[PDB]
């Protein structure tokens, strides 16, 4: 069995093993590479995604999101906050301001240690979840608003014909912007590129060590747990590395630095928080060995979780047992 202890593993693809997405995620499966449930792609050094950032500025944020946490700092949940729309330029500027900027720190361990002891204090801005790509179009590579979609992976796999789209989204973070622990919407594999600015450190568990992670949520988040039996679907949750080592949970972090890629498998729970300003791109993706999980992915239907209208037709078509309840929740 390969990568047996569950490593984030690193890639280093050559320009010609960057052509061919889909086999180069088959690669390093066969590495065992999903066994942790997230890998780091460095691209070729003569790849690139874009000429230049140099006009990033006039994107709108709609909805900032103002991350308020409570709990204490090993153990707490983030609600989010609406504020007034800004464009990029306005966020960038309130990042970098004394309210908002990274502290001074020796390097990225102090840093994670200021992170882990100081978040809770602290309300930072996050532009999530907004619907564009920042890839050149003429970028052929491991361009991600270009990926062969969801749908067709489903229709090519199973037969079946069903509507929905499949598009990327942009995220523009600043120091302590968090990502609560999740799992994709339906256990999907999503990539996420770090397009510019400060850094992003990931948490993740092995996705064959999931539920382990899920039975302490429960017990961390009781009134959660008794609310719903999935509520880690509404992406509120932290859990600090000091916690998760005191009960046992397996896990392993590593910290993705612009130009980079991320993969998250199927059933990978990560959780993670960025370093100062930055903007990434992620988009959901499925393979053939995604089809098992999306048959027995959890779902919330409580009505926290609220997902996009593509959802709708793997919930339909893998799930019909769930389907009514599911749908209910939408709705
Ligand atoms: O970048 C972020 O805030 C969150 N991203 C992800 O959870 C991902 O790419 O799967
Ligand atoms: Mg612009
Ligand atoms: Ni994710
Ligand atoms: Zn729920």
């Amino acid at each position: 069995a390969q990568n047996p202890n569950c490593n984030i593993m690193i890639f280093h693809p050559t320009k010609e093993e960057f052509n061919d997405f889909d086999k180069y995620i088959a690669y390093m499966e066969s590495q065992g590479a999903h066994r942790a449930g997230l890998a780091k792609i460095i691209p070729p050094k003569e790849w690139k995604a874009r000429e230049t950032y140099d006009n990033i500025s006039e994107i709108l944020i709609a909805t900032p999101l103002q991350q308020v946490a409570s709990g204490r700092a090993g153990v707490f949940t983030q609600y989010h906050k609406k504020k007034k729309a800004m464009t990029v330029g306005e966020y960038r500027h309130l990042a970098n301001s004394k309210k908002y900027q990274t502290p001074p720190h020796q390097n990225f361990e102090d840093l994670e240690r200021k992170y882990w002891k100081n978040r809770i204090y602290n309300s930072p801005i996050y532009g999530a979840d907004i619907s564009g790509s920042l890839f050149d179009e003429n970028t052929k590579q491991w361009n991600l608003g270009h990926l062969g979609t969801i749908q067709d992976l489903l229709e090519k796999e199973c037969g079946v014909v069903i509507e929905g789209v499949n598009t990327p989204y942009l995220y523009f973070g600043m120091w302590k912007t968090t990502f609560a622990w999740h799992t994709e919407d339906m256990d999907l594999y999503s990539i996420n590129y770090l397009h510019l600015g400060e850094p992003k450190t990931w948490y993740v568990v092995p996705p064959e060590h999931g539920q382990r992670l899920e039975r302490l949520a429960r017990e961390l988040f009781p009134g959660s747990s008794r609310g719903c039996g999935a509520f880690l679907r509404h992406k509120v949750a932290l859990i600090s590395p000091t916690v998760l080592k005191e009960n046992g949970i397996p896990f392993n972090r590593i910290t993705q630095e612009a130009g980079e890629f991320m993969v998250t498998f199927p059933y990978g729970y990560h959780a993670g928080f960025n370093h100062g300003f930055n903007c990434a791109e992620a988009i959901n993706f499925a393979t053939p060995r995604w089809i098992d999980y999306g048959k027995m992915a959890s779902q919330c239907s409580c009505g926290e979780a609220r997902v996009t209208f593509s959802m709708d037709a793997f919930v339909r078509i893998l799930q019909p047992e769930r389907y009514d309840l599911w749908k209910r929740g939408q709705d």
